[PDB]
């Protein structure tokens, strides 16, 4: 028949990696549904508990026509399939405790064994707070909440800087060019909303973009923030960094400030505050290097 | 230097699909960002405009890296690209209108009428994921027939009928607490689609009829196998927006346990309960096609 075994995969991380081992010991060859077999898209092929209590699935739920002949993985005699998925992801495990994981055993034309683990859990009362969807592990997940912290640090460096006006300020004339009281104050209003966001407001995270960028938004959906491979790629803090794409994606928003992505990069930003403050304090970019404010 | 074109492509439908033709008119090559270029990633590109009145952005703002060798289009002295581009889908343009649109005051502006998609479900329904007028009204039209189903199949779960031939179709033999779950499951799928803030999105490219995740309500994901669905019968979209609906812990939390109709039968012949959470059961029950 088949026989499964699953185990898990040691790391430094507060993620959830588990391996299987599926082989056919039968006589004859075996065919397995090939969304019941645990990759990289959604499929709910875990019972997860914590504390002897079902933790719910929370990846996506699809609606596919039959299974047909082009739907199964083949295993000859003898063949073994061996794959890793990541659990924390499609389940929420972010609180502390004992979980018990099993695999559901895929179709064929029931579980695997149990595995049992420690979670030290998400230490944080925001988890004003912040949730997650696009499959974010647990690792992601305190990541991101060391982001958002450092996030709320420049933003309120910001707020403090723009308090008392400065028609010489350096820092200023970098990202929003030409003073005008009016436009400090636009700058001001901005950077408190901004701030609110990020310390008052319920955030959204989601991990499933997986394009080359570093995050997206739809500004009219506050506040859920796409983030996508070079936001993981990026320093913490810095230039390009995660505190400052968080202050980028949140000025988007029309119930924060409203800015547009005009240009992208320090140098555009640049230009763009010599050429039109205008169109500076309406960029994204221009807001997050005022916050990064990185040498 | 540059030749901003703008033009409306003919077509059947009420997409809104538009030809921009750049050409460099200097006699240096000029630089161009591709994110520039009305393409398949989304960019406010178009200034929109319902008979004068403004129109909202719908699509997503991007976080990109300093522009790269990557990232630029050389156009040549003397040489021309055309793109083409869907508009309706990025921009709010249901409304009825005369619209014109304007590539950023960069190109010329065209006009074009829109005859609008149905309002007044704006309970409502909105959208994302670039979902076209085309596909708006293609998707209101197959939600008030996954209404009328729905309707139908909360009628008849009212009055007990323990030889029901379509009861027993779907969900199995027949008890008073097996009833009531379906009777329950049936008038919140109902609730849903009467009362409740729905979300369609059309950015699906996956080969299937669609996807939700069951603890965001009420986003239904729609994919190619709901375009290619007919309307109305069997494994149709309004029976489809039925069995998504179901899904979500907060209407019925339906799982996905077998697809398809000999599936879903056999599942009611012996498993009842698992009948009583599996979400194609419950759109089969709905659209009750033999
Ligand atoms: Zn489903
Ligand atoms: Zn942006």
């Amino acid at each position: 028949g088949l026989d499964a075994q699953l185990t898990l995969v040691d790391g430094s991380t507060d993620d959830v990696r588990v391996n299987l081992t599926l082989t056919n010991t039968g006589d004859k060859p075996i065919r397995l549904l090939k969304w019941q077999l645990p990759g990289s898209d959604d499929a709910p092929l875990f019972l997860v508990e914590r504390d002897g209590q079902p933790v719910s699935y929370e990846g996506a739920l699809i609606k596919r026509a039959a299974p047909t002949d082009k739907d199964f993985q083949l295993l000859k005699a003898g063949q073994s399939l061996t794959v890793q998925a990541e659990v924390s992801g499609l389940y929420d495990m972010s609180a502390q405790g004992q979980y018990s994981i099993r695999y559901q055993l895929p179709a064929r034309r029931s579980e695997s064994n149990a595995i049992t683990l420690w979670v030290e859990g998400v230490n944080d009362e925001r988890v004003g707070s912040v949730s997650f969807s696009g499959r974010c592990t647990n690792t992601q997940k305190s990541d991101l909440l060391t982001a958002l912290d450092a996030a709320s640090g420049i933003s309120n460096n910001a707020s403090s800087y723009l308090a008392v006006d400065k028609p010489d300020g350096q820092r200023y004339r970098s990202w929003f060019g030409a003073y005008s009281s009016a436009r400090w104050d636009q700058a001001e209003t901005n950077f408190s909303k901004i701030k609110d966001a990020i310390d008052n407001k319920p955030l959204t995270f989601d991990c499933s973009c997986k394009q080359s960028y570093f995050a997206y938004v739809y500004p009219d959906q506050p506040y859920k923030v796409y983030l996508c491979k070079s936001f993981w790629t990026a320093p913490v803090t810095g230039s390009d960094s995660r505190a400052g794409t968080i202050v980028h994606a949140l000025s988007h928003f029309n119930v924060v400030a409203g800015t547009d992505d005009l240009g992208y990069g320090q140098a555009n930003a640049r230009n763009l505050a010599k050429t039109d403050p205008v169109k500076a304090l309406n960029n994204a970019d221009n807001h997050e290097y005022f916050a990064e404010n990185t040498p």
